[PDB]
């Protein structure tokens, strides 16, 4: 899992982290074709709690294997510290849904909706609580290739506009949450990259979502696509479905849409 230094191209910068600087780059693995990697810089890591705490963040991903979220490549613990992790070639999920518009076929996006769901299922399956599920981020491998970005890198694990009543009320975030969160993604990836409830302040969300209003059908989403989404905003997270139950429906949504 340790990486040495002279082994990286270093390339421009693709983002800003809370530790410092995020790098796109170069990995020249040893007797193996080399990987275009993410880089992640630490500009305090001199200080032992900095480094504990940047460190933390990729013993976190090293825990998964999944092929819908970003791998851990390795880190270089010399000064100044750097974690490596697999790169996305085309960027934040967001940017690419804005440029590409309607020339995404339908077959795609929900392509993407089952894509975060299996990455979720397996999440699930290992009993941890993402608590920041958004479009924000979601990155892109390739045209028919999706994964959850780094964890570390996301911002929030406040997105009100993204979290089920229990979070905004009681802080409560469990995997009924997420999946809430999860609804509200596949909605931004049915809009190509418009955020929920634009133009509305954070305090009236709260009021509309419990008077029953709910994000509208987005355009040429197929009903049976909606009607997932509207279940995993039921109030109860008690009455939302797990990711399992999404993943099965996905992929028989899928299947529909690339029949007719
Ligand atoms: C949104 N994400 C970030 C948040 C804060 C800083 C950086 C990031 C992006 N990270 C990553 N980006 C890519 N590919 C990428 C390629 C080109 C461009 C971009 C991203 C952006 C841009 O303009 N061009 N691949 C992997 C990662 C990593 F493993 F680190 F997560 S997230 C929470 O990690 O998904």
């Amino acid at each position: 899992y340790e990486i040495q230094r002279e082994r990286i191209e270093l390339g421009r910068c693709i983002g800003e982290g809370q530790f410092g600087d995020v790098h796109q780059g170069i990995y020249m693995s040893p007797e193996n074709p080399a990987l275009a990697v993410a880089i992640k810089t630490c500009k305090n890591c001199t200080s032992d709690s900095v480094r504990e705490k940047f460190l933390q963040e990729a013993l976190t991903m090293r825990q998964f294997d999944h092929p819908h979220i970003v791998k851990l490549i390795g880190v270089i613990t010399e000064n100044p510290v750097w974690i490596i992790m697999e790169l996305c070639t085309l960027g934040e999920l967001r940017s690419f849904l804005q440029v590409r518009k309607y020339s995404l076929d339908l077959a795609s996006l929900i392509l993407y909706a089952y894509q975060l769901s299996t990455a979720l299922a397996y999440l699930e399956s290992k009993r941890f609580v993402h608590r920041d599920i958004a479009a924000r981020n979601v990155l892109v491998s390739s045209n028919d290739c999706v994964k959850l970005g780094d964890f570390g890198l996301s911002r929030y694990m406040l997105p009100i506009k993204w979290m089920a009543p229990e979070s905004i009320n009681f802080r409560r975030f469990t995997s009924a949450s997420d999946v809430w969160m999860f609804g509200v993604c596949m909605w931004e990836i049915l809009m190509h990259g418009v955020k929920p409830f634009q133009g509305v302040k954070n305090n009236d969300v709260i009021g509309r979502i419990e008077n029953g209003e709910r994000l509208p059908m987005p355009p040429n989403c197929p009903p049976t696509l909606y009607s997932l989404m509207t279940k995993c905003w039921a109030y109860d997270p008690s009455r939302r479905p797990r990711f399992t139950e999404l993943k099965a429906q996905l992929s028989t949504i899928l299947e529909e849409e690339k029949a007719q």
